[PDB]
């Protein structure tokens, strides 16, 4: 399992600014929870080779830190240093709820961002519980609360397909291949078809975007400690959205 | 004018730490900007006796401070000294883009929270863009590169009624009487009035809720610094929202 490939130290040094005092996520987001959530999902950090598992890793520690990030450009260590730094959406303008009778809200409750993937939406709650067995629908706080859940709900969002959006997973670790459709709109294997698949509407295919090289300066950071290259296709700027 | 009742002493006390490092808005929101924005709204902290023109400027302040803050429980001069920290929103979600004939949304860009009252929607920017003679559906980025317009867009929110909810200024200085329909709804005269207009559907009539604690509490803290009473009704906590 990932221990191995991931210490304590490594990820204490990577997530180094997460229990700062101005950090509200501060003491939350423990390494044990990290393990402990990366054991129940097969293949996570244990799909391909050893350069492969540490980039899927890096991969994934990076785009979370980019959606908590408590950086700026002038922060001591340097703005990819301070992954982590939050629990919950800052400043919501929305309860995130779109009703069906397939993916239901509950009264009251609001499903903005939480956790390293700022998991949102009733439906991703909704989907993401009954995948790892807990109620988020009624209890969607526990992304915040749990640090355990909190890791699953990111992992879930990381290795579950959404088609046409193929799974992080998949992307990073080589096994999506793209579709003469993806090929013709520019959609390339790598780091950049993570970030096509996490915020693409927003961040990709419209040119450089500041959220983009954010995404990026955490995964290169992470890949240096690992010592392993980042591999092709960083960015999403000339990829089309899924 | 405001400048008498608010010194640049004052504005700097009241947002004493907006300028620090970790303040994405460092260096842009200036006591200058906020005085000129002031004079394009007739009204705004001249309405009233002298502690509900104080009560208008600290509400106004309070609730933007809010939108804006980068307070931690643990920040130096405490969480309500953090206000005006933002200028973007932060990780938005959505381009805040409802297709309309009336405020078509331009190519590539993007209608998120900007300046002191987190401005949202291509139909917020048309509208207020029309009324301070700005054309923000176009270039919405003006209201977080212009100090002057970034002021305007808070007060244009702060002066204009929306049906059913009144204005923030009515709210303030007592101008807003409460139908018989508000009463029964707990929607009464004061602070917390201004919280429901602002985003009561989301903070308010839900018992607590901690947006709401922090919007009081940066209130609170400039009522203090005016040497002025808070008024009554500071929270939503038990008012239905506006339509
Ligand atoms: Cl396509
Ligand atoms: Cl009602």
């Amino acid at each position: 399992d990932i221990s191995k490939l991931i210490s304590r130290g490594t990820f204490d040094q990577m997530l180094k600014h997460r229990n700062d005092g101005a950090c509200p996520a501060k003491g939350f987001y423990t390494y044990d929870a990290f393990i402990a959530a990366a054991k129940a999902f097969p293949g996570f950090g244990t799909t391909g080779d050893d350069a492969t598992r540490k980039r899927e890793i890096a991969a994934f520690l990076g785009q979370t830190s980019h959606e908590t990030t408590g950086g700026w450009a002038s922060a001591p260590d340097g703005p990819y240093s301070w992954g982590y730094c939050f629990l919950r959406e800052k400043n919501p303008s929305s309860s995130y709820c779109s009703p069906s009778p397939t993916y239901p809200c509950a009264a009251g409750k609001q499903y903005y961002g939480r956790g390293p993937i700022q998991l949102s939406w009733n439906y991703n709650y909704g989907q993401c519980g009954k995948a790892i067995g807990v109620d988020l629908l009624n209890n969607p706080d526990l992304v915040a609360t749990d640090p355990v859940i909190s890791f699953k709900t990111a992992l879930w969002f990381w290795m579950t397909p959404q088609s046409p959006k193929p799974s992080c997973h998949n992307v990073i670790t080589g096994i999506w291949k793209p579709s003469a459709a993806d090929q013709s709109a520019g959609r390339v294997a790598g780091y950049g078809a993570t970030t096509n698949i996490i915020n693409g509407g927003l961040e990709c295919g419209q040119g450089w975007k500041a959220q983009v090289e954010d995404r990026i300066g955490f995964y290169k950071r992470y890949c240096d400690i690992f010592k392993v290259g980042y591999g092709n296709n960083l960015d999403c700027y000339n990829q089309r959205p899924f």
